[PDB]
């Protein structure tokens, strides 16, 4: 009924038993707040909880706040649903005891579904602009203290400069002079014609570059926009190091990893290269925007520093 005229939205519809655990009921118009329900695509369970949970709560799941292993979240088939799996979520209620003491209200916000607004301490209505950042979580980088709206960055310039004979540009087309360039996108006018949401198809063949050329809107926050791109990085840009030649490099647009899920999913990319940096070229006019850039594909066992891309993007974002 709040999933009305939706193909895709079963993470949403798994959600429900697990929100429920938190007294949280979502009418249509709250799920539209998120965008890939308002748009009809498919998602991760888990990271929407963890979205939800600071909209509602103003902390992320590293809080402990949805750790009692109440109600399962299971994906079969890309189909996400709450069939018995050792994957499962609910209020944490002793976590909220102990939050209680610096959070008074907390524990009557969980038990009725209300947010827990981390300036006030007082009760709202939901409304996903009173968190904007998990109170909990420590920052491995800066944000930009201000955004504004640009034209969507040329990196076409930047792509032809990389190092490599045949080019995957993965979303938005891109013109790379001088390379062998396909191109994956649900337009019809792509070499490779398939939905972004479910990923790199399979039988997509190997590169020597990859470009993921997709862009995430900003709405209320730098967390927000970042969140937001995680499922992105996670179906295109870590799938990339299945479609690439030993050696090979992946380019990815983002937005740091404010999130956790973000930050998990670019170092678990990391390790599968030599080297691993973050850029923001002169064409990159959207300050929230850098270039991740994977070089030397090899899937060798080798250990990841986060602290050298987070330095990077506390610089590029800071204006240090
Ligand atoms: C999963 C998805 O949306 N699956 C659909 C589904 O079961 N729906 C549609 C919305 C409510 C629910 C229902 O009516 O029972 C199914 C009909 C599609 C074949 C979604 O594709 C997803 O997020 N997959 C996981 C991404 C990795």
């Amino acid at each position: 009924d709040v999933f009305q005229n939706k193909a895709n939205v079963c993470w949403a519809k798994a959600l429900v038993p697990v929100l429920k655990t938190a007294g949280i009921d979502m009418t249509t118009e709250q799920w539209n707040t998120v965008d890939y329900f308002e748009t009809d695509k498919a998602h991760s369970a888990e990271i929407v909880l963890n979205q939800l949970c600071v909209r509602f709560f103003g902390l992320d799941l590293d809080s402990g706040l949805f750790s009692a292993p109440t109600v399962p979240l299971s994906i079969r088939n890309n189909h996400w649903d709450n069939s018995p799996s050792p994957n499962m979520y609910g209020l944490n209620k002793e976590v909220v005891r102990q939050l209680s003491r610096r959070y008074p209200q907390l524990p009557r916000a969980v038990a009725t579904g209300r947010v827990y607004d981390m300036n006030t301490g007082t009760l709202r209505n939901y409304d996903p602009r009173i968190n904007l950042v998990p109170v909990n979580r420590r920052l491995p980088h800066a944000l930009v203290l201000h955004h504004n709206e640009h034209p969507q960055s040329d990196f076409s310039s930047f792509v032809s400069k990389l190092k490599g004979r045949t080019v995957l540009v993965v979303g938005e087309k891109l013109s790379v002079p001088g390379k062998m360039v396909d191109w994956l996108s649900d337009r019809p006018e792509a070499t490779f014609r398939a939905r972004l949401d479910l990923g790199i198809p399979g039988d997509v063949p190997k590169y020597d570059i990859i470009f993921v050329n997709v862009r995430t809107p900003y709405k209320y926050h730098h967390y927000q926009q970042c969140e937001d791109h995680a499922i992105k990085l996670s179906m295109l840009t870590k799938k990339a190091c299945l479609h690439l030649n030993p050696g090979g490099t992946c380019v990815s647009i983002g937005y740091g990893y404010a999130d956790r899920a973000s930050e998990s999913i670019i170092g678990a990319i990391a390790r599968q290269f030599k080297f691993s940096r973050v850029c923001k070229p002169k064409s990159s006019l959207e300050e929230t925007e850098v270039l991740f850039v994977f070089i030397g594909y090899d899937r060798k066992a080798r250990t990841h520093n986060p602290y050298k891309l987070s330095s990077t993007l506390t610089n590029i974002y800071t204006g240090s």
